[PDB]
């Protein structure tokens, strides 16, 4: 840590403190986050070093001292939470919108390729520059350290991205769970709000089960037998995603759609998504950006 000067604290991240630092012989500035060591961990991180794309925040080099674990990463200057709400008045404009999406799901589709999950995509995540780039940040940390119920400060990790089949207690989730995460983000960035915004488990799920319908064997075959399934499930109808997400187009909500799913395994990928004629007209503008 000696070779890093602290410039200010960014925030607490999932796992620690998070700095922006300075590189004392390169120069380079940088995140810096602490990790709250075991061997596997040590290895999977290991491997995300070679997981390069430019959708994905890159992972400079790991440092293990002292029994004490800093991730050093690419440095962006905003993050899509903070510019969501600075763009709360007037909306992000929807070019930018699918320019971000677009991106998103070419980062995905890259690290899905390698079997690599997020799993904790959210908009405090997704990283901007101002070239109109996006970025994932903290990928692959959760299968090295976990998805805790609360951060190291306590905070509440949210559940509001997180997919039905993790809340239902499926064990082996897959990569569907990141194509579930951004498009509620995708819909949070067209409406201005939050799609899911539970605030417990069963609350996350009855507002899916309160938008989506109440899933059942025929939507999703199987979803009955899951460990968190309950027959006592309240029965919602589905709402129509024109009123949903309103106003989105027909392309855009017909790849919402897809992108939420009920069954995992029929749930679009991010290549077949990349296809989707809503990206016929994409184009990559740039955000404004007060640093
Ligand atoms: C929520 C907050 C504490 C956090 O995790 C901040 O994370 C980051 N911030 C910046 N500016 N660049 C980064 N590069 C990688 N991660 C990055």
């Amino acid at each position: 840590m000696e070779n890093f000067q602290k410039v200010e604290k960014i925030g607490e991240g999932t796992y620690g403190v998070v700095y922006k630092a300075r590189n004392k012989l390169t120069g380079e500035v940088v995140a810096l986050k602490k990790i709250r060591v075991p061997s596997t961990a040590i290895r999977e991180i290991s491997l995300l070093k070679e997981l390069n794309h430019p959708n994905i925040v890159k992972l400079l080099d790991v440092i293990h001292t002292e029994n004490k674990l800093y991730l050093v990463f690419e440095f962006l200057h905003q993050d899509l939470k903070k510019f969501m709400d600075a763009s709360a008045l007037t909306g992000i404009p929807l070019p930018l919108i699918k320019s971000y999406l677009f991106q998103l799901l070419q980062g995905l589709a890259f690290c899905h390729s390698h079997r690599v999950l997020h799993r904790d995509l959210k908009p405090q995540n997704l990283l901007i520059n101002t070239e109109g780039a996006i970025k994932l940040a903290d990928f692959g940390l959760a299968r090295a350290f976990g998805v805790p119920v609360r951060t190291y400060t306590h905070e509440v990790v949210t559940l509001w991205y997180r997919a039905p089949e993790i809340l239902l207690g499926c064990k082996y989730y897959s990569t569907a769970v990141d194509i579930w995460s951004l498009g509620c983000i995708f819909a949070e960035m067209v409406t201005r709000r939050a799609l899911f915004p539970g605030d417990s488990e069963i609350d996350q799920l009855f507002r899916i089960f309160r938008t989506l319908g109440t899933p059942d064997e025929v939507v999703w075959p199987g979803v009955t037998s899951m460990p968190d399934y309950k027959p006592s499930f309240p029965k919602w109808a589905r709402q129509d995603f024109s009123k949903v997400v309103p106003p989105l187009d027909e392309d855009g909500r017909s790849l919402l759609s897809q992108m939420l799913h009920y069954d995992p395994n029929k749930r679009i990928s991010a290549k077949a998504a990349l296809a989707h004629p809503f990206f016929q007209d994409v184009t990559k503008p740039v955000p404004h950006l007060r640093l």
